[PDB]
């Protein structure tokens, strides 16, 4: 366990008996739908680090199911805090072995449960707790912005660091044009700034230290994609944690945590 998740190197997948490497990766096809995949990524890794099965969320059930004006959800991603929402009016997270993802039925009539279904929210809490002295806490998730850690990025890392360990990932932001290079299949650490806005969500899921093509000692985060188990590497790419000097941006747009009780199994 910390063999493999320490502070100085985390790669879980490097462990076949670990919950979180017995998630396989996923392909949301040709929706823009990733806000779904990381969001529900994220619950099924801290569902891991409380000791319950590798079970994979529903992400048609979420895509579909919502209160409201219509949407167009295969064509408009939407955000991990309408994730929340959806669990919140619904307090149903079905298995996908209930209701299966194919990106032509994102946008179909939202299912009835099924007598037989499982909820893979059964007994959870998304937080709502004011604890700090501030009116702005408790809305379920937090949100860190790489801009706004511009001019102090090592905290950045180390809150990044710190919920990969207890939680098992975190959600980051990042702008999809940016993993297009014909560069991105294979196994190199990738290394390039990111863009002032982000539109892509995907999972950091580990990091560790490395030795770049310019003999200097550097960090990668290893990041999960949801474009199915033939893209990047294996599904997954690492990328340089500061990418070069002259960026005005990173890579890592932002990330988002979820806030959740879920009794130990
Ligand atoms: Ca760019
Ligand atoms: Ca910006
Ligand atoms: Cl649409």
């Amino acid at each position: 366990d910390n063999m493999f998740c320490n502070k100085e190197y985390c790669n879980r997948l490097k462990d076949e008996n670990n919950c979180i490497s017995n998630l396989q990766v996923e392909d949301q096809g040709n929706c823009d739908t990733s806000w779904i995949f990381a969001s529900k990524y994220h619950l099924e890794t801290i569902r891991c680090m409380k000791g319950y099965e590798p079970t994979k969320i529903s992400a048609l059930y979420v895509a579909n199911c919502y209160k409201g004006e219509h949407k167009d959800r295969c064509d408009e991603g939407s955000s991990p805090m309408e994730f929340l929402q959806i669990i919140e009016d619904y307090g149903f997270l079905p298995a996908e072995s209930n209701y299966p993802y194919n990106y032509v039925k994102v946008g179909e009539q939202c299912p009835k449960v099924e007598d037989h279904w499982m909820n893979l929210w059964d007994n959870g809490k998304i937080l709502h707790n004011k604890n700090e002295p501030n009116s702005l806490d408790g809305k379920g998730y937090t949100a860190y912005e790489s801009e706004r850690f511009h001019d102090n990025m090592d905290a950045f890392v180390k809150i990044i660091k710190t919920e990969v360990m207890n939680k098992g990932s975190v959600i980051a932001y990042i702008k999809a044009e940016n993993v297009m290079g014909y560069e991105f299949s294979g196994k190199k650490v990738q290394n390039l700034c990111g863009d002032d806005t982000a539109d892509h969500a995907v999972n950091i899921v580990g990091y560790g230290n490395y030795v770049n093509s310019e003999g200097e000692k550097k960090s990668y985060w290893i990041v999960r994609n949801s474009w199915g188990p033939y893209w990047g590497d294996e599904g997954y790419f690492k990328v340089d944690m500061y990418g070069p000097t002259h960026c005005h941006f990173n890579f890592i747009h932002s990330v988002v945590i979820f806030n959740v009780d879920l009794p130990m199994n």
